[PDB]
């Protein structure tokens, strides 16, 4: 449609640098988290690193990694017409979720996804409510891993954008498992050639781990996101 400007998935071909920060008040424990990184959509790959800028994160590195790019999923060569995320690109997208931790509290996200520059960012802001201080996320029992999922993606016409509905497993240091229920709605920021999709879904993957030279809390994120659920 403009070939001297890249737009829509032309923007994710190669490898692009990625900028994150979050702002999250959890119980009025209040803290800041950056992450960089970069994106390869090609690969549906993510490799991040995050730091909570403030001092020690109050919960668990786990509960966030959903709230902290969907834009770089792999989409197959047959679902291309499926991707609502890169499609609103470079303008983006808005993301917010309520996510429902089973028997604790909840988390409230609201983010700007778009190019700053050559940059993906993500820009959020989170609030949580009615945490128990002997809980799981207060009182960090949860382990430092994370499952791999599927997220069924729907089209939200009136809004011109997508929704979806899943629920994140998270280990408990006791050996139980910790739901927490993501209720999920995008919505463009722009007014482009916005591609609204069939039902499909994205599957996930997450591997976390350390930096043994970073003295400040932090998360390293290496994940995987790809479409399917669409026949070729």
């Amino acid at each position: 449609k403009d070939p001297m400007v890249s737009k829509g998935e032309e923007l994710f071909t190669g490898v692009v640098p990625i900028l994150v920060e979050l702002d999250g008040d959890v119980n009025g424990h209040k803290f800041s988290v950056r992450g960089e990184g970069e994106g390869d959509a090609t690969n549906g790959k993510l490799t991040l690193k995050f730091i909570c800028t403030t001092g020690k994160l109050p919960v668990p590195w786990p509960t966030l990694v959903t709230t902290l790019v969907l834009c770089f999923a792999r989409y197959p060569d047959h679902m291309k017409q499926h991707d609502f995320f890169k499609s609103a690109m470079p303008e983006g997208y808005v993301q917010e979720r309520t996510i429902s931790f089973k028997d604790d509290g909840y988390y409230k996200t609201r983010a700007e996804v778009k190019f700053e520059g050559d940059t993906l960012v993500n820009r959020i802001e989170l609030k949580g409510i009615d945490f128990k201080e002997d809980g799981n996320i207060l009182g960090h029992k949860l382990e430092y891993n994370f499952n791999s999922h599927n997220a069924y993606i729907t089209a939200d016409k009136q809004k011109n954008g997508i929704k979806s509905n899943f629920k994140i497993r998270h280990n408990v240091e006791d050996g139980s498992v910790q739901l927490a229920d993501h209720y999920q709605q995008n919505t463009p920021i722009g007014d482009g050639p916005v591609l609204l999709p069939d039902n499909h879904y994205l599957s996930t993957q997450s591997a976390l781990s350390k930096d043994p030279n970073e003295k400040r809390d932090h998360m390293v994120l290496l994940e995987f996101v790809t479409a399917a659920g669409i026949t070729l």
